[PDB]
């Protein structure tokens, strides 16, 4: 007998590539170069080990958080939803603008997966528990809900946020995004959150979706703002012109 979840189990040489990944960051990021990536390894480790993978809180990555304290330019900062792949190719061109991913911690943890169990200093490689049919506090989803928060309280200014506009819900208030994000953003602060619809034919700043990020928004007493961005890779090639 040995337990097996629904998800998938934690990422082939987990270890090795996230401690690849802290080394690379660090050479690439000067500002972050004094960072001991073996402590960064040993707290995120730290986090998750010995523990049940659905008794995770966000409390176990506070020392990995604190390690990986790094507060990029609060007004260059792009949030998204169900595209990543184009908001990435977005901060490569637009360099000065960060995604979570772009900071260390997202860095980190992007693409990956990860579980250990309780007692035992192993991590499961054969499963990890998947957060609709098992449980939502395992220890990717409880990662990836505490950075976000940190990340989405630090915006300031205009907060820009790419959304898919292919998708059946553009805005979708059951994500990342609509449920965490978008309440982490501090009045303080943000004074614009503006919606960029990736089209994948007509004006979808339209769309019933995007009235309830306004109406979400507008409680917050934020304002907000729509485009419409008709033709992706000319978007690109015209950030900074
Ligand atoms: C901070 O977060 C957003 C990016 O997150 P977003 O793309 O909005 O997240 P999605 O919900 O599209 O997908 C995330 C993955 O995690 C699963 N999931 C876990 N918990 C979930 C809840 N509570 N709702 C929905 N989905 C959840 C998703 O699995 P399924 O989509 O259910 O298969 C999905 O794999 C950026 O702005 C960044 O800055
Ligand atoms: C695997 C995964 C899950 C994410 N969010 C899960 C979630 C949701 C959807 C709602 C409420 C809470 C949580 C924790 C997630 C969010 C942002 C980014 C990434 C990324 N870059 O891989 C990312 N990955």
């Amino acid at each position: 007998w040995r337990q097996q979840w629904s998800g998938p189990g934690t990422t082939k040489r987990f270890p090795e590539t996230v401690l690849a990944r802290c080394v690379k960051y660090t050479e690439i990021h000067p500002e972050m170069r004094h960072v001991d990536c073996q402590s960064v390894w040993d707290a995120f480790k730290g986090a998750f080990i010995s523990k049940h993978p659905c008794d995770i809180t966000e409390e176990d990555y506070q020392p990995l958080m604190k390690l990986g304290t790094q507060t990029v330019p609060c007004n260059k900062i792009l949030l998204w939803s169900r595209i990543k792949d184009l908001a990435h190719q977005f901060t490569q061109v637009q360099r000065d603008m960060f995604t979570l991913e772009d900071t260390l911690l997202g860095y980190l943890a992007d693409d990956l997966t990860w579980c250990g169990e309780f007692a035992t200093s192993k991590i499961n490689y054969q499963s990890c528990p998947d957060w609709r049919k098992d449980c939502s506090n395992n220890p990717v989803s409880v990662f990836w809900k505490t950075v976000s928060r940190r990340f989405a309280e630090a915006a300031c200014d205009v907060v820009h946020v790419m959304l898919d506009g292919s998708r059946s819900k553009i805005f979708d208030k059951d994500s990342t995004f609509g449920s965490v994000q978008v309440h982490n953003l501090q009045p303080e602060k943000v004074q614009t959150l503006e919606a960029w619809v990736i089209h994948g034919s007509r004006d979808l700043c339209q769309d019933p979706t995007i009235k309830e990020l306004e109406s979400i928004i507008s409680k917050r007493n934020i304002q907000f703002s729509c485009k419409n961005i008709y033709r992706p890779d000319k978007f690109l090639q015209c950030v900074k012109n």
